[PDB]
C-alpha cells in the first residue's frame, strides 16, 4: 500500500477569475481508493501556490474540479495531487493556462430551499465567477409551466437569494437567473422544482 | 401596423439517440410586436407526414435551443422553424438536415425537487430526458450534506420515477447526483445542490 502516482492534467478550460480542469485520475491508486484532490495554483512569476482540496468522488461526477480567486488576462500554472489511505500521491507536471480578460459574468449557480410557506421556494445565489467586474445585478424570471411569465425581477448584486412567493400548490414551476455586470449579460441559470 | 414575424435561422443541430437541441438565431425582424412562440417540424428521411411542436419563445431565447423529442435511432431527418407573433405564424426557416446518433447510454436525467414541509426532505422527481434508445433500467442516486461523508449509493427500481429524501440535517446544504442506466451503460450524472431549514 502506497500514496498515489501523479494524476494528468488534459485540458484547462479558464474563464476571467476561475478556471475548469479536466484531468485523468493516477495509473496508480497506491492499494487504497483515492479520497481527496489538491490543487495547486499560482500567477507564473509568484513564488507562493495558492491550494484547494476536492472531493475525489465528487470531481469523477461533475468531470472538473473548479479553482477560484483568479484575476482576468493572467498566465497561471496549475498542478495536481491525490490523497489515499497512505497520504499526498506524487504531484503532477504544472499545466500554464491563461485567464479571460474582463467580460460578462458567468451563469450563477442555484439552490432551492423551502420557503415561507408549501407554495414559496427560496433560491439561493451560489455566486459564480462575475468575469473581472462587479455584477450590478441579477435578473429573474419565472412562471408556472401551466401558465404565462410573471413580471421580471431585479436584484440587487448583494442579494444572496431570491423568494418566490404566493405560487401555485403542487404545480410545477420553472426559473431563469442572469447575473449582469458592465460588460454584460451572463447566459441563463435554469432551475425547475415543484411547489 | 405590425406583421409576423420573418424566419428564424438553424445554426446546428446536436442529435442524440432520440432527441436534438436545434441551435438557433431568433427572426431579425419581429414584425413589431414580441414573439411568443416557436414551431418546430420535422419528418424522417422517406416519411411524408410532418411531426410539429411548439415552444416557448421566451424559454427558448434563454437557452439557445428548443428540444425536438420523439426520434428514432441512427434515422435521418428535415427540421425546421417558424415564428409566432400577435400577427399570426411568420415565414418558416430553411429545412435542417442532421442524423440521430445510435441505440447508447442515456443522456444525464433532468431533476425537478419538491422542497418538503416538515423542512428536512426532498422529493427529487426524475423527469424524461432521452434514455439512449433503450429503456432506462436503473436511476443510481448519490448524495451527501456538504459537510459530510457521502452516503450509501441508492439504486432505484426500474420504473420508479423519483426519489424521496427524509430525515435530513438541519441547516445544511446537500448535493445530488443521478445517473440514469441501461443497457449500454450509465449516463454522466445530472445534479443539484439544496438547503434543509
Amino acid at each position: 500500500a502506497d500514496t498515489p502516482s501523479s494524476p494528468s492534467i488534459d485540458q484547462v478550460e479558464p474563464y476571467s477569475s476561475t478556471a475548469q480542469v479536466q484531468f485523468d485520475e493516477p495509473e496508480a491508486t497506491g492499494g487504497v481508493p483515492i479520497l481527496k484532490y489538491k490543487a495547486e495554483w499560482r500567477a507564473v512569476g509568484e513564488e507562493v501556490w495558492h491550494s484547494k482540496w476536492y472531493d475525489a468522488k465528487e470531481a469523477s461526477m461533475e468531470g472538473i474540479v473548479t479553482i477560484v480567486g483568479l484575476k482576468p488576462e493572467t498566465t497561471y500554472a496549475v498542478r495536481l495531487a491525490a490523497l489515499n489511505g497512505k497520504g499526498l500521491g506524487e504531484i503532477s507536471a504544472a499545466s500554464e493556462f491563461k485567464t479571460q480578460p474582463v467580460r460578462e459574468p458567468s451563469a450563477p449557480k442555484l439552490e432551492g430551499q423551502m420557503g415561507e410557506d408549501g407554495n414559496s421556494i427560496k433560491v439561493n445565489l451560489i455566486k459564480q465567477d462575475d468575469g473581472g467586474s462587479p455584477i450590478r445585478h441579477y435578473l429573474v424570471r419565472y412562471r408556472a409551466l401551466s401558465s404565462e411569465w410573471k413580471p421580471e425581477i431585479r436584484l440587487p448584486s448583494g442579494s444572496d437569494h431570491v423568494m418566490l412567493k404566493s405560487l401555485d400548490w403542487n404545480a410545477e414551476y420553472e426559473v431563469y437567473v442572469v447575473a449582469e455586470n458592465q460588460q454584460g449579460k451572463s447566459k441563463a441559470a435554469h432551475f425547475v422544482f415543484r411547489t
